[PDB]
């Protein structure tokens, strides 16, 4: 996977706007991912609870969560692809307690559906192209990581 440095910077200049938000965009990102996946609430711990988007959206374990996300990743799509520090403890804290690979299809998928929601006259086919390619070389790199160590995710 590649990115031109046009399509980085597509990237960070999006990323910017989630910034001004870090919360709120992590609210709608995890809920639409319970949405679209609630299969994936059950092999969560502090989640399970939450049935309906009104107690989503109450929760203060998925927001303090889902500014941990994406803190995380934010850190990670400003290294441009040269993230090997930032990804290595992310995989392994994942591997040894086991989200499958998969579920990061699932979140990617929720990502560009709430920053086009949220951005829309920004995040066009080009910028949503690049995130695209951005959290697919994320998702290889990680799989990576994760065989390294025997996962199984």
């Amino acid at each position: 996977m590649v990115l031109s440095e046009g399509e980085w910077q597509l990237v960070l200049h999006v990323w910017a706007k989630v910034e001004a938000d870090v919360a709120g965009h992590g609210q709608d990102i995890l809920i639409r991912l319970f949405k679209s996946h609630p299969e994936t609430l059950e092999k969560f711990d502090r989640f399970k609870h939450l049935k309906t988007e009104a107690e989503m959206k109450a929760s203060e374990d998925l927001k303090k969560h889902g500014v941990t996300v994406l803190t995380g990743l934010g850190a990670i799509l400003k290294k441009k692809g040269h993230h090997e520090a930032e990804l290595k403890p992310l995989a392994q804290s994942h591997a040894t307690k086991k989200i499958p690979i998969k579920y990061l299809e699932f979140i990617s998928e929720a990502i560009i559906h709430v920053l086009h929601s949220r951005h829309p006259g920004d995040f066009g086919a080009d910028a949503q192209g690049a995130m695209n390619k951005a959290l697919e070389l994320f998702r290889k790199d990680i799989a990576a990581k994760y065989k390294e160590l025997g996962y199984q995710g």
